[PDB]
């Protein structure tokens, strides 16, 4: 029951273009009466054998994740014969926390970024768990069921870690999202447990500027290398600057203990990154203390 034919999928709109990938918003429909649920369907925006492949292994991880925060698999589509494979996935009605957030700024407080920020500990935590490695966390990616519940909602770049090593290393080719990735892999294409670290600390910021627009890590990071650099240059002087310890700023009315979870996540030493069992823990913390 975890297969769906195309003949029912009934397109209502495309909520989301990224990594060689599209999701639509759909209604499965097969009674024809106009009852069946709405869903997620990802699929490939080209179909080469690599991509393929890969989008295999990312529904194979997908099918194998079960948590209250992680956007949960349905089944997949491939009455096109062999190609046109699509992942089916349940449909979060608040869209991506990116979104959401910049929406209802005015009435999403600290406690709640907090709820999110915890949910998402959990959720990575328990990724690492099945010694996965997310590598593309942005609020882009974590989507809002409702007020009280975000998920992980995409995992088009996760690879899981060889069993006897601590990292991954890639080089995808095409446009990385150099400003969310840790320094070692900048320099090194090195993924791992840690690096996911750095980039929750990018998410969190993120949570904390509220989507505002020029305070975005693009944004930020490009004002302080210079608006002057182009090309391949931006990832250099990047590197230089994390090297010399640059990093985004506090977001306005951010704590300084919230502030100084992003910053310890943001280290250079990759051992020295806190777990997220901790970051959940002083997450936990601060938010009942708040209470
Ligand atoms: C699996 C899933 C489940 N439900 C939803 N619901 C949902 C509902 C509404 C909106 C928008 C549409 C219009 N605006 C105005 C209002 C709400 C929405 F965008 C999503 N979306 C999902 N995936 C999903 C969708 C879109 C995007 C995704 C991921 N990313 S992504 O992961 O980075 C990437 C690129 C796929 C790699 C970035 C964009």
């Amino acid at each position: 029951p975890t297969q769906f034919e195309e003949r029912h999928l009934k397109f209502l709109q495309q909520l989301g273009k990224g990594n060689f990938g599209s999701v639509e918003m759909c209604r499965y429909d097969p009674l024809q009466d106009n009852t069946g649920e709405v869903v997620a369907v990802k699929k490939l925006q080209h179909s080469t054998e690599e991509h393929l492949r890969d989008f295999e292994r990312e529904i194979e991880i997908l099918k194998s994740l079960q948590h209250d925060n992680i956007v949960k698999y349905k089944g997949v589509c491939y009455s096109a014969g062999r190609r046109n494979l699509k992942l089916i996935m349940e449909y979060l009605p608040y869209g991506s926390l990116r979104d959401y957030l910049q929406k209802h700024k005015e009435r999403i407080d600290h406690i709640k970024l907090l709820q999110y920020t915890s949910q998402i500990c959990k959720g990575m935590e328990y990724l690492g768990t099945k010694r996965y490695i997310h590598r593309d966390l942005a609020t882009r990616n974590i989507l809002v069921e409702n007020e009280n519940r975000v998920k992980i909602g995409d995992f088009g770049l996760t690879k899981v870690l060889p069993q006897d090593k601590e990292y991954y290393k890639v080089k995808e080719p095409g446009e990385s999202p150099i400003f969310w990735y840790a320094p070692e892999s900048l320099t090194e294409s090195k993924f791992s447990v840690a690096s996911d670290v750095w980039s929750f600390g990018v998410v969190l910021y993120e949570l904390f500027t509220y989507i505002e627009k020029s305070k975005s890590p693009p944004a930020e990071f490009m004002r302080m290398i210079g608006n002057d650099k182009q090309g391949q240059m931006i990832v250099f002087h990047l590197i230089e600057l994390l090297k010399n310890n640059g990093r985004l700023p506090r977001p306005d009315g951010c704590p300084d203990e919230i502030y100084m979870i992003m910053t310890e996540c943001w280290n250079n030493n990759v051992n020295q990154r806190p777990s997220f069992r901790d970051l959940a823990l002083r997450v936990d913390q601060i938010r009942d203390n708040m209470a």
